[PDB]
């Protein structure tokens, strides 16, 4: 079957094979599509299929598929399988595996870079004590004083799911947010019960508008521990406007590394239930959704009351005016200390580039059009008219819930 | 069967049933979303007539009633021996409200049961349509202070009998290829202008030129008509701030009415329905203004700001696209026409969609078509799940006529 994609500013058509490989559902139907739908122990028997999936996909990559090499390696996964009840991936998979996890994952438009992406193997790590110097190493290197570089931590699979690794935090840098007694929140909303969480475990809170939050460590099943990231390495930008003096003192910063601790990596049916991994930021991702989101900083007020723009009905566009400044902020701030950001406009050209260079040379490119259309200004950017097709490849970054749901607590 | 939506900003959830009651295909499968795809005989039509027959009889509280057993006799019996029926002018109203309803493309559903249904389907000619038509334009434009309207014209037969407006849209501006390389007027319509001018239109070549409505009846060949001048409302565009903003000599039409849809209503087919409301800002400064394909005018306007255009993290589009939209929305306010921002449109959709799914059980939105153009996570609709799914009665795309006429 062949697919065909449009592009409505350009008529360019492409045409999809690479959705044959697709394996697992979309929460779709032929009655119902739940295309903005947020959330639409294995066995010995499912696991080799799902291995030998895999290995033919990385030996393929390699050009040697059907290789003595590749026979051997099957035989071998097979037995470790049969005799073990699961396998370890060579690290040159684990690479391969952890880059192709990003190359498949459809609501990320940073994708152009997958390649690209500095993989740590901390498959060796015992403790939480050892997990909190693997992401410390991770923050350091990523950060690399504002040249920001990709990067992923991969900590042991699951076994059984009773000695599951877990980092608890959502992101490996986020600041805090406190629920007061009046109502009010203090810092960020979204890190209010995780917050709350860290304070239990005996974290003393600063309870500022900007504090980061502590690592919340899960080693091997155990009960999670906390450490401080040290100070020194986590990065800051405070924000400033170009030409309003003002802006400044909003007393806004925002930290400079995007890292995702809270997703699975699946590998040739192998889970990785602790995967944290980091790029660099869209500049819309703070000062649209983080700055401005009603259940976030929710800063749009503010902002154009400080503008003195005409609130008094919403077909001024005020919301929109201000929204724009606060954006301009954020990317002029980032620029002016070096801290690398990319624009909605560049990132989502760079995607359109990606996805037809995927298109011509892998068959495909699933997109979720959904995430991949920017929260600012969606129509004039190359992605909003483009047609796209979402399907799930696999190795894959997975959603879990959060680990305090589901925990056993040991004492 | 039971589906939640949540909303990511203000926690509610919401329990759809409806899409129980969903017919027609998606497109997608349990394999892969084609969300943001744009295009995804008597044994039939009897189930379809029955189908909507209950609904409508459920409605007016009469199910199971003998009227309702009557009307599906009769219906039956007319399908038997006419292999078609007619609706009661009380189920075209119904079928045409609900066709609204159901469109889960459009944000401005709140307003489904105040819609004016023009029944033409005693119209025989292309002069009739015309007419029909020319009264709907100025019943709905009302001097400005708008009003929602669909004129209905005969439905299908054969086949071989089509009404058809050819137009896509009741209003909309001319489009040229220059000698230049370049296009005069509205990019969008080039193909169809090119036919008005190979069907005798004398074309006056400018940058605004109001189509003339090409209008088939009956399976005829289509016709030429012009619009009453008069009778076609329109807006210069300024800004409240930027003086040289009029000095664009850009302006837009007051009314947007959809001419190239199809109306399915109880498995009958209406494949002339033009229908119109009114504009959200964004429709005409983001979209027609701004696309790359439309009348582009992005550079122009950022130009005249003085923004700086080296980079694009100056985000000198943004703010330009914003301007545009903020002049859009005044000159239509200060000229007392109708029309509707992103952020009372959007707010006034969750408000009914909330309403639909309490009175409902559901209400069938895309959420790609749904949330505005710019602007996007701003406005209540961004952080709304939504479930799309198809239910009838329905407005359709159908390929537009030249590629299917026979001359
Ligand atoms: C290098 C620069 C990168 C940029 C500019 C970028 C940008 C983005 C953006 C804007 C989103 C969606 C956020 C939203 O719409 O709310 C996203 C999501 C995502 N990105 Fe990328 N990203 C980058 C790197 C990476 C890396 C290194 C990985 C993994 C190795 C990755 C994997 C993902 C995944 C799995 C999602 C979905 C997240 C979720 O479901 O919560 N990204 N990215
Ligand atoms: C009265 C005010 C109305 C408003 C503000 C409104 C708004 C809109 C908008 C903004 C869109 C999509 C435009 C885009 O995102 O590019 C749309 C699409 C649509 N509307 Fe509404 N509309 C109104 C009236 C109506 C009426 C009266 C009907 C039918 C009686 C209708 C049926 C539809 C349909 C079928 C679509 C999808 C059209 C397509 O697929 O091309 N709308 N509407
Ligand atoms: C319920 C739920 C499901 C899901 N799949 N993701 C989320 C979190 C979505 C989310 C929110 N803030 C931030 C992100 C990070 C996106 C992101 C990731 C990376 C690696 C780089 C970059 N520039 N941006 C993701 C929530
Ligand atoms: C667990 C959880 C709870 C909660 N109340 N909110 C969240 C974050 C929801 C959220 C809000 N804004 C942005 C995102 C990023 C994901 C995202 C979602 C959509 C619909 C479009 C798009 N471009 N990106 C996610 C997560
Ligand atoms: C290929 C294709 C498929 C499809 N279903 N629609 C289209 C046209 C989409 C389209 C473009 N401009 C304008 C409209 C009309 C939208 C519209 C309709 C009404 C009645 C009121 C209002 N405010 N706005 C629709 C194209
Ligand atoms: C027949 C036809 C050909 C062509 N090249 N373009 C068009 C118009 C395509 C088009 C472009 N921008 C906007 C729209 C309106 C429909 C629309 C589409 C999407 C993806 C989001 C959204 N909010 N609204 C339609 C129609
Ligand atoms: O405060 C807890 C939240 O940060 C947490 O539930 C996240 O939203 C979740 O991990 C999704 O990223
Ligand atoms: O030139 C004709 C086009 O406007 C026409 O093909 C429309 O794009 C189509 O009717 C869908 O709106
Ligand atoms: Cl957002
Ligand atoms: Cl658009
Ligand atoms: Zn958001
Ligand atoms: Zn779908
Ligand atoms: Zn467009």
């Amino acid at each position: 079957r062949f697919l065909k994609v449009k592009n409505w500013e350009t008529d360019v058509v492409l045409t999809d094979t690479l959705h044959l490989k697709s394996t697992l559902e979309t929460g779709c139907t032929e009655h119902i599509c739940m295309g903005s739908i947020m959330l639409p122990v294995r066995t010995k028997d499912q696991l080799f299929p799902l291995a030998k999936e895999f290995l033919d996909q990385y030996y393929s990559s390699i050009k040697r598929f059907g290789s003595k090499a590749h026979m051997d390696r099957l035989e071998e996964v097979n037995k470790e399988i049969e005799s073990t009840s699961t396998y370890q991936l060579k690290d040159t998979e684990l690479i391969y595996g952890a880059k192709h996890a990003w190359r498949n994952a459809s609501r990320c438009v940073g994708r152009i870079q997958w390649s690209k992406l500095q993989v740590f193997d901390a498959r060796d790590c015992t403790t939480a004590h050892g997990m909190f110097n693997y992401i410390c190493n991770h923050v350091k290197y990523a950060t690399n004083k504002g040249n920001l570089r990709s990067a992923i931590t991969i900590f042991p699979q699951r076994t059984d799911g009773k000695h599951d690794f877990r980092v608890w935090n959502s992101q490996l840098i986020r600041y805090a947010g406190y629920k007061q007694p009046d109502g009010s929140t203090l810092g960020d909303p979204a890190n209010v019960q995780f917050t709350e969480i860290c304070i239990q475990q005996g974290w003393k809170a600063p309870r500022g508008r900007f504090d980061v939050l502590p690592l919340l460590l899960q080693a091997n099943g155990n009960d999670p521990e906390l450490f401080q990231i040290p100070p020194e390495l986590v990065l800051e930008v405070p924000i400033r406007h170009p030409k309003f003096d003002w802006f400044k003192d909003l007393g806004l910063k925002w930290y400079g590394l995007p890292a995702v601790s809270n997703m699975l990596l699946e590998i040739g049916g192998l889970e990785f239930s602790a995967c944290p991994f980091s790029g660099w930021y869209m500049g819309t991702e703070i000062g649209v959704r983080n700055y401005c989101d009603n259940s976030r900083y929710n800063i749009l007020e503010e902002v154009a009351k400080k503008m003195d723009l005409d609130m008094r009905k919403t077909s001024s566009l005020w919301k929109d005016q201000a929204l724009v400044e606060i954006n301009i902020a954020v990317l002029y701030s980032f620029q002016s200390d070096k801290v690398t950001i990319v624009d909605h406009h560049s990132a989502t050209e760079s995607f359109i580039k990606h996805m037809e260079n995927e298109y011509r040379c892998r068959g495909g490119c699933p997109a979720d059009w959904v995430w991949i259309v920017p929260p600012m200004s969606g129509s004039i950017t190359p992605v909003f008219h483009q047609e796209m097709l979402n399907y799930r490849l696999t190795p894959s970054f997975e959603y879990q819930p959060d680990p305090w749901n589901t925990h056993v607590w040991k004492g």
